[PDB]
């Protein structure tokens, strides 16, 4: 019959506001159509209720009364749920037209349910998997800390002067502590969980449980055991809103889920949750109308090593820049530090409001990793720059380039624009020399000798204008703004004062042809138990042109013409390059080292605001430090 196949498309496709109006007289009545269609909202969104898939039947009697049998099929939460019932159809007058409506009931939601009996939809949380270094060290752990709360029963006639003292001491309200004594499962002689408290803090346990019927247990809570130290790998989670929930796959998180907002708690959030377990269950009966198991998450081993990692934190952890520390021989990361950083504890165990304010209104931006943007590189490019002009056979390393002056221009159609170099000694340089002395004009010849095509081809085999493969998403590097179209753009590029953008990552990464091999090395996070380093591009530059680019690096931090000889350090072997980029304003300082002798350990440094500190000198003095003085 047509009422009845409308009635169970409407249902279908779930449209309850459709289906109400087919319902009978005395159903309109005892329930109305808020009641109906919230209720059917709130039980189908809570349980997770899609495929749904309802079938009628066939009619037996043959008149103003008819049964139909139907079934309903669907996956909720917790599973598979099908039931059979039987629809009452009455033919009834309103108004002044007779029609079928069907005599609804709450057997049509589930079919336990009645006018006595309701449905509840709990939710299992699974263990989080944890995040260690590369020697086993807990970067983001589960552990056990305080919890204190009130048992009702052991208040006694005390209740308001309890509450008033725990509410002063726990920094809660007086009214959400009684909210959490109200619940519907509180019970005399339950626990109640009023707040969850940091480790470090026996003390004051030990003060809020000395009070009538406050009482203490431990729960299992996510831990970041260094904090701000690591805060920008690990990221952090914290507990799901109502309407991040709405936009997830229904079943995999509930309304008190902890959910990876940034680092890799992020990057891995399917790996770490695992499975949610649930129960759809009737409360006045005990019947249990369907049932999953939780399933705990896998847990993740990086190649960070905390030592490395908290060396370039207390390098860092007063400015605002970065660092990455790599392997370059196994393109493995020893260390991401970002500054200014945030104890990611705090979205765990709750910020103190003084902390929350003062993290949202630092202007160089706490939250965010620096380490994974892209910033102007300036002088840190001329070697990568030489490195294609030896591959490309358009430059030699040995030989001298003729430079008069601290002015050069290519022919009158500059005009008032020329190439600056800032010293005017030589006036035969070589790339060594040129280095050392960071002779801008140098490298504007080598961009213009080597034309706009080699250079972009280069740049791009050094691993501009791609995706980075990397396991913590890395913004991707710039050639120019738009793409290298004028001698002018095309020297400033040269010797890094055009429009180019690189990350810290992706600098540390591209220092790493110079070492040894001459291979651009596929950076990585993830612990392998493979001893296999993987290359991102083959033979960028040559064994002999990484030689000699090592030449004049070594000569920016030994001899004592170079941008990184102060201080001197004695035992260090560390060949680099240092970089200002400007921005009355300010200027970011660069420093890309690695130790041309162990080849074991490359590190890349920007601090931001140094123009009145010695510009890259006080970024060189900082990652000296880093390095094997043995």
């Amino acid at each position: 019959w047509d009422r009845m196949e409308a009635f169970v498309k409407q249902w279908n496709d779930q449209q309850f506001d459709d289906m109400y109006q087919s319902l009978t007289k005395d159903v309109k009545k005892e329930i109305s159509k808020k009641d109906f269609v919230n209720r059917y909202k709130a039980i189908y969104e809570q349980a997770g209720v899609k495929n749904l898939k309802v079938t009628a039947g066939e009619v037996d009697k043959d008149k103003t009364m008819k049964h139909i049998p139907y079934k309903v099929s669907m996956n909720t939460n917790a599973g598979k749920v099908s039931f059979k019932n039987t629809a009452v159809l009455k033919l009834e007058k309103t108004d002044d037209e007779e029609s079928w409506n069907i005599d609804w009931d709450p057997s049509f939601i589930f079919k336990q349910l009645a006018d006595d009996k309701t449905v509840q939809i709990m939710s299992i949380e699974p263990k989080r998997g944890q995040i260690y270094d590369k020697n086993g060290k807990g970067l983001a752990v589960n552990t056990d800390v305080p919890e204190i709360g009130i048992v009702p029963g052991e208040l006694g006639d005390k209740k308001e002067k309890v509450i008033k003292e725990l509410a002063k001491k726990l920094d809660l309200t007086e009214d959400d502590i009684k909210k959490k004594l109200d619940q519907g499962w509180v019970k005399d002689d339950s626990f109640v969980p009023l707040k969850k408290v940091k480790p470090d803090q026996e003390k004051l346990v030990s003060e809020a449980t000395s009070l009538q019927g406050v009482t203490r247990t431990n729960v299992s809570s996510r831990y970041y055991p260094y904090g701000e130290k690591t805060a920008h790998l690990t990221g952090y989670v914290r507990a799901i809103t109502a309407e991040e929930l709405k936009k997830k796959k229904e079943g995999t998180y509930s309304d008190t889920s902890n959910i990876g907002i940034a680092g890799l708690e992020n990057v891995y959030e399917d790996k770490l949750r695992g499975t949610t377990g649930w129960k759809i269950y009737v409360p006045q009966t005990g019947e249990v109308i369907a049932e999953k198991k939780a399933k705990d998450g896998e847990d993740l081993h990086l190649t960070i090593d905390i030592k490395t990692q908290m060396k370039l934190y207390d390098e860092l952890k007063d400015d605002s820049g970065a660092a990455v520390a790599l392997q370059p021989k196994t393109g493995e990361t020893l260390a991401l530090v970002s500054a200014p950083s945030y104890d990611p504890n705090g979205f765990i165990f709750g910020w103190s409001d003084k902390e929350w304010k003062k993290l949202n209104k630092d202007k160089n931006n706490p939250f965010s990793a620096k380490f994974n943007k892209t910033y102007a590189p300036g002088s840190t490019i001329k070697p990568i720059a030489a490195a294609i002009g030896i591959k490309n056979g358009t430059l030699k390393a040995d030989e001298k380039k003729t430079i008069k002056g601290k002015e050069w221009q290519k022919d009158s159609s500059w005009g008032g624009y020329s190439v600056t170099r800032v010293s005017e000694r030589l006036q035969q340089v070589d790339l060594e020399n040129a280095l050392i002395t960071s002779d801008n004009i140098y490298f504007a010849q080598n961009a213009l000798d080597m034309g706009a095509d080699t250079f972009t081809k280069g740049l791009k085999t050094f691993g501009f204008s791609e995706d980075v493969p990397y396991e913590f998403p890395i913004q991707k590097s710039s050639i120019a703004n738009d793409k290298l179209d004028s001698d002018i753009l095309l020297a400033d590029t040269g010797y890094g004062q055009g429009q180019m953008q690189m990350s810290p990552l992706h600098l540390a990464t591209a220092y790493t042809p110079f070492v040894d091999n001459g291979d651009l090395v596929k950076p990585t996070l993830i612990k392998k138990d493979s001893q296999t380093a993987d290359v991102w591009h083959k033979q960028v530059v040559t064994k002999e042109g990484a030689a000699d680019i090592t030449k004049g690096l070594k000569g920016v931090v030994e001899d004592e013409r170079g941008s990184a000889y102060q201080p001197v350090v004695k035992g260090i072997t560390v060949a680099g390059k240092t970089g200002t980029a400007e921005l009355d304003g300010t200027e970011n300082g660069w420093f890309v080292g690695y130790d041309y002798e162990n080849k074991d350990l490359l590190v890349a440094m920007m601090i931001q605001n140094v123009q009145d500190r010695g510009g890259s000198h006080y970024v060189v003095e900082k990652a000296k430090k880093q390095f094997q003085s043995n």
